[PDB]
């Protein structure tokens, strides 16, 4: 579990979105596994606007932050997980690290703020769902 809290927006894994998230929907994309909902209180997070390929992500299934190199956001094939089938997922970055289903929503950060959240795992990779292209997270 986990969420990016930027202005009056909450960014979660679409597959973990709550009834409240859907009741206060701003934007969703199943192909990216992202959903954005509106918040009453403002958020403590800043979004990275950058082409960084090195950062630190939180792994809940290890209680640990791990420094990682990660690929640029691409359309990638992703093997069947407990929360999705084997399928293509867009705007996805892969690093070499540990990711179990429960790890989804853990933050990846670089020197520029929040890059994205955990979304995929298995075979010793961790996929992150980039949010740097979502320019509208920083307005309105
Ligand atoms: C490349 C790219 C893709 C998607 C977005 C999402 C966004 O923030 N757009 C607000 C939504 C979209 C439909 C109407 O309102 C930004 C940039
Ligand atoms: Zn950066």
């Amino acid at each position: 579990s986990g969420a990016i809290y930027v202005g009056n927006y909450r960014v979660v894994n679409r597959h973990l979105a709550t009834h409240n998230d859907w009741a206060n929907l701003v934007w969703e994309d199943s192909s990216r596994d992202l959903l954005v909902s509106s918040t009453t209180a403002q958020g403590c997070d800043t979004i990275a606007r950058c082409d960084c390929q090195t950062g630190v992500y939180y792994c809940s299934s290890r209680r640990k932050h791990y420094p990682v190199s990660f690929s640029k956001p691409s359309l990638i094939f992703v093997e069947a997980s407990e929360y999705y089938p084997a399928r293509y997922q867009s705007h996805l970055m892969l690093a070499v690290g540990h990711s179990e289903p429960g790890d989804c929503g853990g933050i990846l950060r670089c020197q520029h703020g929040v890059v994205g959240i955990v979304s995929t795992g298995g075979n010793g990779l961790v996929g992150f769902a980039d949010v740097r292209d979502l320019l509208w997270l920083d307005e309105e």
